[PDB]
C-alpha cells in the first residue's frame, strides 16, 4: 500500500495549499500541484537512500546544460522523503502522434548526443553494466520481476531463465561499455522525453534516478523499443526509423549489444 497520509504530510509541511494529487510503483509515489507546475515523488523510509540519489542527479544535471527539471524541496521524516522538482513542460514522447514523434526524432538524436556528450569520466554516478546486472541478479533472486514489463515472447518464461541468457556476455558487453561509456539518461523510454508542444524540439528530460555512465545502448535500445510501439502498421517507417536516428545521432548500429539491454532492463525493476 502507498503510504499516501504520510507522504502528504510531508508535501503539506510548507502550508502552500498547492492541491497535491497522486498521478502514478514499490511503494513509491509521484504527486503533481494542482496548477501542475510542480512535481513530487515520495518513498519510504527504506528508499530514501535512492530517491536522495535522484535528487542528486537532478541538480548536478541542473550546472550541465541539459535540459531537465530543477530540484525545488527535499523533505525528510519517519516515514520517508520526498522530492520536489519543477515541471517540465510540454508533451511526453509517449503521448505523442506518430506524426509528432517523427518531427521530433531528429531532434530527440540531438538531444541525446548532447547528453551522452558530457565528459563521462566527470560525472559523478554510474549506472554501469557490473551494478545493473547485480541489480538484476537481486530483483530476480527476489522473485520481483514484473512479467508486463518483459518483451512479449518473454513473459511467459521463469525470469532466472531470462538472466541465464545474458550472464555469460557479461564480459564482453563490459568490454564494449568500456570502450564506449557515455553519461546515460538511465531510463531513456519515451515517457522521459518532454516535447515541446509548439516547435516539436525537446523541451527536458525527467525521471533522472539512473543517470550515470553507461553504454549508449542502455539508453539507445529503451528509446527504440519504446518508439517502435508508436510506428505501429507502418512497416515502411519502422524499418528505417533506427538506421536514420543513428546515423543522425553518430553510431553504427549493432542490434545484438542494443537487444542484450533491452532484455537487461526489465529485470532490473522491483
Amino acid at each position: 500500500m502507498i503510504d499516501l497520509t504520510a507522504f502528504l504530510t510531508l508535501l503539506r509541511a510548507d502550508g502552500g495549499d498547492a492541491g497535491w494529487e497522486p498521478v502514478t510503483e514499490s511503494g513509491a509515489a509521484v504527486f503533481r500541484s494542482a496548477d501542475g507546475s510542480r512535481y513530487a515523488k515520495c518513498v519510504p523510509a527504506d528508499q530514501v537512500a535512492a530517491l536522495e540519489a535522484e535528487r542528486d542527479r537532478v541538480s548536478w544535471l541542473s550546472t550541465q546544460d541539459i535540459p531537465g527539471p530543477r530540484v525545488l524541496d527535499w523533505r525528510v521524516g519517519a516515514a520517508g522523503a520526498g522530492l520536489l522538482t519543477s515541471t517540465v513542460e510540454g508533451i511526453p514522447a509517449d503521448r505523442a502522434s506518430a506524426s509528432m514523434l517523427r518531427a521530433a526524432w531528429e531532434p530527440i538524436a540531438d538531444a541525446v548526443r548532447r547528453l551522452h556528450e558530457l565528459p563521462p569520466e566527470k560525472c559523478p554516478f554510474t549506472r554501469e553494466l557490473g551494478e545493473m546486472f547485480s541489480m538484476a541478479r537481486d530483483v530476480v533472486a527476489r522473485e520481483a520481476v514484473n512479467p508486463d514489463f518483459l518483451p512479449e515472447e518473454q513473459r511467459h518464461t521463469p525470469p532466472g531463465e531470462l538472466l541465464a541468457r545474458l550472464a555469460p556476455y557479461v564480459g564482453q558487453r563490459l568490454a564494449q561499455e568500456a570502450a564506449q561509456t557515455v553519461v546515460c539518461h538511465g531510463d531513456l523510454c519515451l515517457p522521459n522525453i518532454i516535447l515541446d508542444p509548439d516547435t516539436l524540439d525537446v523541451a527536458g528530460f525527467i525521471d533522472l534516478g539512473r543517470l550515470g555512465r553507461a553504454d549508449p545502448y542502455a539508453d539507445l535500445a529503451l528509446l527504440f523499443a519504446t518508439a517502435r510501439e508508436t510506428w505501429g502498421d507502418d512497416e515502411r517507417w519502422s524499418q528505417s526509423a533506427e538506421e536514420e536516428f543513428a546515423a543522425r545521432y553518430g553510431i553504427a548500429l549493432d542490434r545484438d549489444r542494443e537487444r542484450f539491454y533491452l532484455h537487461l532492463d526489465p529485470l532490473t525493476w522491483g
